[PDB]
């Protein structure tokens, strides 16, 4: 029915909502406006990232993805490379990228199991100090570790274990890897939200161009990814509403905890406004992948007029 049981937990959580709700109103004037402009559907840029032979970069999108979250505040983090100024994701994209190409050994295993708070730092260094320094280190650590342990070093291994199933792949990442295990509680119900892991597996597909390590048969499975970005688009868009206290807390720039109804609300209305948009979609003749509307919504949030609400600030490992 619903393997990755995404859509199903989360469901739960969007029917009994106190401070978010979707507005299908917004969602059909949404969908009416992408089916008219017919919307290309965005490709992962390769030119962004660093690239190698697929053993490496499969770790690579693994390192990637499991510190890939949470980079706001201030003084905002920004990083220089090669005369430009890059922030928020792009600039752990090209603090990566940087950090390989001056020879730091980011895709073993060996020097992952070891990094340190330095290491990081060094990788990161720029204006600011990339948030939540310490856990991104112990995540590299565990990252490292489990690789070396269970799987020689290698991703590929992991990947390969999954039969070309993204439902497959997120089940052995969540069990393998602990700093995947994206799940929440709300109303003594487990919600299911797998972000870091699910977006593991669409970088996979760009980044291989659907083969080999990067082929999967059932991308459809894949849900939005529950980010801070998204749901601040699906506002702008209409799509999200909130509640008053909700709606201030995001303006005055107000830490929403992590765990809490309200972070788990965004969350759940976050999967099912981009599910409910990519339903309207289809109906106007133009079919797209769930994973496929979240990269879209996702770019319009670099393209945000100022005035904009604020997107929420949760501190945490997931997002």
């Amino acid at each position: 029915g619903d393997r990755l049981g995404v859509l199903t937990t989360t469901r739960r959580v969007v029917e009994q909502a106190q401070a978010v709700w979707i507005d299908h109103d917004a969602v059909a004037q949404i969908a009416e406006a992408f089916a008219a402009r017919q919307v290309t559907p965005p490709t992962w840029n390769r030119e962004l990232h660093w690239s190698d032979g697929r053993e490496a970069l499969a770790n690579y999108i693994l390192v990637l993805d499991a510190v890939n979250f949470c980079f706001w505040g201030e003084p905002r983090w920004r990083i220089e490379y090669a005369g430009a100024v890059y922030d928020g994701y792009w600039a752990l994209a090209a603090s990566l990228k940087r950090a390989l190409e001056q020879g730091v050994p980011l895709t073993d295993a060996s020097y992952l199991a070891e990094i340190t708070r330095d290491d990081v730092a060094t990788i990161f260094a720029g204006e600011g100090e990339i948030p939540l320094l310490d856990e991104r280190a112990r995540i590299l650590r565990e990252t490292g570790s489990v690789l070396a342990e269970r799987f020689a070093g290698r991703f590929s291994d992991a990947i390969a274990a999954a039969g070309r199933s993204a439902v497959a792949l997120v089940d052995i990442v969540t069990n393998a890897f602990p700093s995947f295990r994206d799940v929440a509680t709300y109303r003594g119900e487990q919600v299911r939200f797998y972000k870091r892991a699910q977006i593991l597996v669409s970088d996979l597909y760009g980044a291989f161009d659907g083969s080999d390590l990067g082929a999967f048969d059932d991308l459809g499975e894949l849900t939005a990814f529950a980010d801070y970005k998204v749901p601040q688009v699906l506002h702008h868009l209409g799509i999200l509403r909130y509640a008053p206290a909700l709606h201030d807390r995001l303006a005055r720039r107000e830490e929403i905890p992590a765990g809490s109804p309200e972070e788990v609300e965004i969350r759940a209305a976050t999967i099912w406004g981009v599910e409910e948009l990519r339903r309207a979609l289809a109906s106007r003749g133009h079919a797209l992948d769930a994973y496929q509307v979240d990269w879209l919504l996702w770019d319009e949030g670099q393209r945000l007029p100022a005035g904009t609400l604020p997107y929420h600030r949760t501190r945490t490992i997931f997002y």
